[PDB]
């Protein structure tokens, strides 16, 4: 279904990289942040809210989920309730980056685009399909 | 044409706001961001590219693009080269969030899911068809 996104952390060099990914697609955006706080968690949601419809969201660690502030941009958004793929990738671009954040959009970049159609295709056709 | 976006930074409550527009639809994304730097437009060209099909980036301050490490991103993800409405809805939720960049991002989900289509369908649509 086309309104359904997991989101997940997971850890590199010290820092935490935020994963959403559009199931139907395998379409994906990701940000480094400094550690797991339920307010970022927040703030990424609000961000992926206004770009794609985001109906439902799923987690493999459901306290990710608990916080008020969590709950706040979930209750105003109106949403309800790869990692190993992605650090392929970033290691294969890591040295051209000073940055892990860098590192990590770029990995994003491919992945997107990579074809089999890509996940960015993919998701663009999805979601206009539902309209 | 659907490859084109138009990129600005505008100034709210001492903070920048970086905006892009995909010109073609209205689709807005923006970032709070602590100043004006290349290294800040770098990365968010970096990040946009991976999420949508970026040929071209027009800017209204061409001093903006000329930075060693904004060409560096252009080049590397194949890129060649309404402020005064989304500060109007900022203003119109600006009280329920304790952030600017809380209600930015309430700005931007309001702008693109307005329907006018809104312009979140249009840009799905226009990339779509594109494909
Ligand atoms: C810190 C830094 C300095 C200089 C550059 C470019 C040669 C000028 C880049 C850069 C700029 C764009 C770029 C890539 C690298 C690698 C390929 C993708 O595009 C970065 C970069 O940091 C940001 C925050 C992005 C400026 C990094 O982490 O090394
Ligand atoms: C700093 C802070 C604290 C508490 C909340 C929620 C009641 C718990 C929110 C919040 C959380 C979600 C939310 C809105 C506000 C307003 C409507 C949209 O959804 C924020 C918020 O900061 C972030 C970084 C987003 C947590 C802000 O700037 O006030
Ligand atoms: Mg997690
Ligand atoms: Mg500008």
């Amino acid at each position: 279904s086309p309104g359904i996104w997991q989101l997940d952390c997971t850890h590199l060099e010290g820092k935490v990289i935020l994963v959403a990914v559009h199931v139907a697609s395998g379409y994906i955006e990701a940000e480094v942040i400094p550690a797991e706080t339920g307010q970022e968690t927040a703030y990424f949601l609000l961000k992926l809210a206004g770009r794609w419809p985001v109906k439902t969201v799923h987690t493999d660690n459901g306290s990710n989920f608990t916080s008020t502030t969590v709950k706040a941009a979930c209750w105003w958004a109106g949403i309800k309730q790869m990692n190993k793929e992605l650090k392929k990738i970033i290691g294969q671009v890591r040295d051209q980056a000073e940055h892990l954040k860098t590192a990590v959009q770029m990995a994003v970049f491919i992945h997107n685009k990579k074809r089999k159609y890509s996940a960015g295709e993919r998701i663009v056709d999805i979601i206009a399909t539902d309209i």
